[PDB]
């Protein structure tokens, strides 16, 4: 079990203003930190986020917050579920603030909602260094879905703010899982009319907008004023980040198919089997990357998670692998993408 703290700073909260806060389960005489950002998608207008919050209110809020959490996947402390890094320090940042981890803007007089995503990770951060995060060897921030769109957003401002901090011995790594997205062409079109017809380059843009979000500096700097949202897609923000990041990322998305509008005949085979081609297209030059050719949805904290295989070569392997690459590898590979085009042409896929 991980065991609840809200932050000390109660000024860096959930939506409704509520403190936010992490889970944390310590582990003795490791210097190895996994810092993990839940997911959950996003909301980017008063009248979407009101109602994320009368039937998602975890997602905007701590209120109902339990006071611990079970660790699963690359959180469990179990060598047998966890062959990856079982006995880390753990800490689990749930998401209750619906901007990709993005945002830095408090609740107000002009704002029903704070967006508070990235300070959220710079305020646990700084709390946990007096926890013990002080003598650590590696911190590495990971994610699932918004949360791995997080990790690509924040892991070199985590780097920077260790540095500035005088911390500059702590190697900051980005595990980003389900956070690699395309915008891509929908397979059907709607102009943004309202929230299920709005495609994320625009939920995103008015997102950034509404939340005053904020996105890596090298990346801002190409894109700049208006353009923000390129930061938001893997392709776009990874080249430009020094922080070393391993990307998983299933080749049929489930979340990437929803916002291409995707629920078979020649025209959506053809467009599921080019949709797999340019993600991988896009992983080509990434080094420590896993891409299973599957149609699914989140990886790394899920207990199975040790069960795919791309090329007979396990996720916790992988990232064993990747650790041994940042002290090739024989037999130790970390650049795994399948080839193979169509989901489930991997046997090893979720069921
Ligand atoms: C609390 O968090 C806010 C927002 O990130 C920050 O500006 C402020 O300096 C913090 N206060 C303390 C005492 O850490
Ligand atoms: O959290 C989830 O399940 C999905 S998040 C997502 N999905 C698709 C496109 C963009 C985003 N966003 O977060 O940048």
């Amino acid at each position: 079990d991980l065991r609840l703290h809200l932050l000390l700073n109660t000024s860096v909260t959930c939506n409704d203003g509520s403190p936010a806060g992490y889970y944390l389960k310590e582990s003795r005489g490791s210097r190895r930190w996994l810092l993990f950002l839940e997911g959950g998608w996003y909301c980017f207008n008063r009248e979407n986020c009101d109602s994320r919050y009368d039937t998602m209110r975890r997602l905007m809020s701590s209120r109902d917050w339990p006071r611990t959490r079970t660790g699963t996947g690359i959180l469990s402390s179990q060598p047998e579920e966890n062959p990856y890094w079982w006995n880390a320090n753990m800490v689990f940042i749930p998401y209750c603030s619906s901007d990709v981890w993005s945002g830095a803007s408090s609740k107000s007089e002009k704002n029903e909602y704070a967006f508070m995503g990235a300070l959220i990770i710079q305020e646990v951060v700084r709390e946990l260094l007096g926890r013990g995060l002080s003598g650590a060897k590696v911190l590495l921030l990971a994610g699932s879905s918004a949360g791995g769109t997080g990790v690509l957003l924040n892991v070199d401002r985590v780097a920077e703010q260790l540095e500035k901090l005088g911390y500059p011995a702590i190697q900051v790594r980005g595990l980003a899982d389900s956070g690699w997205f395309l915008d891509n062409k929908q397979y059907r079109h709607t102009d943004c009319v309202d929230t299920i017809t709005c495609a994320p380059t625009e939920a995103i843009r008015r997102g950034i907008r509404y939340w005053n979000g904020v996105v890596p500096e090298r990346c801002r700097r190409q894109f700049q004023e208006g353009e923000e949202w390129n930061c938001f897609f893997g392709y776009k923000v990874y080249p430009t980040l020094r922080s070393p990041v391993f990307v998983v990322q299933w080749l049929f998305d489930e979340a990437q198919l929803t916002v291409d509008n995707v629920h078979v005949q020649e025209g959506l085979r053809l467009y599921i089997q080019n949709l797999g081609r340019e993600l991988r297209h896009t992983l080509k030059d990434v080094p420590a990357s896993f891409a299973p050719a599957c149609l699914s949805h989140e990886i790394i904290i899920r207990s199975h998670w040790t069960d795919v295989q791309v090329k007979g070569t396990s996720l916790p392997r992988a990232l064993h692998c990747w650790d041994r690459s940042l002290h090739p590898l024989k037999g130790c590979p970390v650049h795994l993408v399948d080839s193979c085009p169509w989901p489930h042409c991997n046997p090893s896929c979720p069921t």
